[PDB]
């Protein structure tokens, strides 16, 4: 039972400058350290009920430190509270396939499954299961560089959810039926995610709502092969969605599979026509 050292940092409010609403609320903005002769570029997001969950992300998101994981540069105390974090400038892997699905390649694709599957895997090392693990919920900071972020739902070691809202077709079997969440759980959300990416977004069981869903899979039923998909792929996901938590597949094998196959990714996907000076990123600003 190892502590938990991790340092919570607080920045002064002028510190930082806001300069857009990128989404709703989180805002695009530069962060400058007193007298450092840096500028970061930093995403803000910006009720006492309200306060005790964005801590208790803020907590979960200083305690990690992985190069596919969010990372938080700090906090700032504010009628409202802030959390302050790395920007990423291609927004969600969700809306950036969606944008661009008619010019990603079969590498990337497979190389964001492997830096997901690193993230994971790492997050599974610090013993947290992320529970809400979705497209929506991965961001890029490049096209080449992927990171998971947005675990609100997160929490640290099976485990006994209680009454919060859930994404459900990213759920195991177990999650759905007995509220379980494990590490296998997760795994499942991601066999959930790789089939969004695969298909460039398009919502899983679309048109079913939420309460068969349950029913659907006790019947046997999964996702369908998405067109780009050969078996090789394809029975990865559906691996990952095996009724037995643990005969589903672990993220550092995933790590491994994935990586095979983006050293050929023409034989795992068929893809048509595949073929402001100071400024310093928050990867390369530590202390
Ligand atoms: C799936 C929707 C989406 O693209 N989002 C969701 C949140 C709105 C901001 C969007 N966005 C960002 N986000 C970030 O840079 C960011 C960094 C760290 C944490 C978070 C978090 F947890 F709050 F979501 C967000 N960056 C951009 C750049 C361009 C466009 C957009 C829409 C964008 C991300």
């Amino acid at each position: 039972e190892a502590p938990n050292q991790a340092l919570l940092r607080i920045l002064k409010e002028t510190e930082f400058k806001k300069i857009k609403v990128l989404g709703s609320t989180v805002y695009k903005g530069l962060w400058i350290p007193e007298g450092e002769k840096v500028k970061i570029p930093v995403a803000i997001k910006e009720s006492p009920k309200a306060n005790k969950e964005i801590l208790d992300e803020a907590y979960v998101m200083a305690s990690v430190d992985n190069p596919h994981v969010c990372r938080l540069l700090g906090i700032c105390l504010t009628s409202t509270v802030q959390l302050i974090m790395q920007l990423m400038p291609f927004g969600c892997l969700l809306d950036y396939v969606r944008e661009h699905k008619d010019n990603i390649g079969s590498q990337y694709l497979l190389n964001w499954c492997v830096q997901i599957a690193k993230g994971m895997n790492y997050l599974e090392d610090r013993r947290l299961v992320h529970r809400d693990l979705a497209a929506r919920n991965v961001l890029v900071k490049t096209p080449q560089h992927v990171k998971i972020t947005d675990f609100g739902l997160a929490k640290l070691l099976e485990y006994h959810a209680e009454g919060g809202k859930v994404p459900i077709k990213w759920m195991a079997l177990e999650s759905i039926l007995h509220r379980i969440y494990t590490h296998q759980s997760d795994v499942w959300s991601y066999g959930v995610t790789v089939w969004e990416l695969m298909t460039f977004g398009s919502k899983p069981y679309d048109g079913i709502p939420a309460s068969e869903i349950s029913s659907i899979l006790e019947k046997g039923e999964r996702l369908p092969q998405p067109p780009i998909c050969t078996i090789d792929v394809y029975m990865i996901m559906v691996k990952c969605w095996m009724i037995d938590a643990d005969s589903r597949p672990k993220f550092r094998e995933l790590i491994i599979e994935f990586s095979k196959m983006a050293r050929d990714p023409q034989r795992y996907l068929v893809i048509q026509g595949d073929e402001m000076d100071d400024v310093v990123d928050a990867d390369e600003y530590l202390i």
